[PDB]
């Protein structure tokens, strides 16, 4: 199961991994992505977490686009976790360099309650944008579920354990 995670709640841990490797080696019930509303897995955690399937995750999400239309900000789906979990479920956290509204990210981290653990990344943190320390504080104080974050970034990690309240 999920190794080298520190508590921060009852229900949310966090651990300085790359997200890709995570899942490879857990192979969890669900895996989270950062999306985009057009599940367009470019960069960040979605094209690494893409790169990883082969673009077999990026030929799925075009067929779902293709029926479905885009996803809302702050709203997700279910689709197959390949490789790298049973599901992934991909989450679109607002893009704050896109001028999306941060209130959204509870919104986002909402959909993480629907699934009762998942390897998540810190939304709307990295390429979009917004301050990871408070992407960490709404996901505490939304998420009920159990959460494994999985942060890149040494520093980042070390800073949003030393600040934490
Ligand atoms: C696995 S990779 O694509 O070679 C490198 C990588 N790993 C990441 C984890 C989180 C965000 C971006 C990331 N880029």
């Amino acid at each position: 199961s999920f190794s080298g995670y520190l508590k921060l709640t009852d229900n949310v841990y966090i651990k300085n991994a790359d997200i890709v490797e995570e899942a490879k080696k857990v192979k969890p019930t669900v895996v989270v992505n950062a999306a985009n509303v057009y599940l367009k897995h470019g960069g960040g955690v979605a094209g690494a977490l893409n790169k990883a399937t082969n673009n077999a995750m990026q030929v799925e999400s075009d067929d779902y686009i293709a029926t479905n239309g885009p996803l809302k900000v702050g709203g997700s789906c279910v689709l197959s976790g390949h490789n790298l979990a049973k599901h992934c479920l991909h989450v679109v956290g607002p893009n704050v360099n896109k001028g999306e509204d941060i209130q959204l990210l509870k919104s986002a981290y909402e959909n993480f309650n629907q699934h009762e653990v998942l390897l998540a990344p810190l939304l709307s943190a990295g390429i979009f944008g917004a301050d990871p320390i408070h992407s960490l504080r709404v996901c505490v104080d939304t998420v009920r579920t159990n959460v494994y974050l999985a942060v890149f970034d040494k520093n980042l990690y070390d800073k949003l354990v030393s600040s934490f309240l």
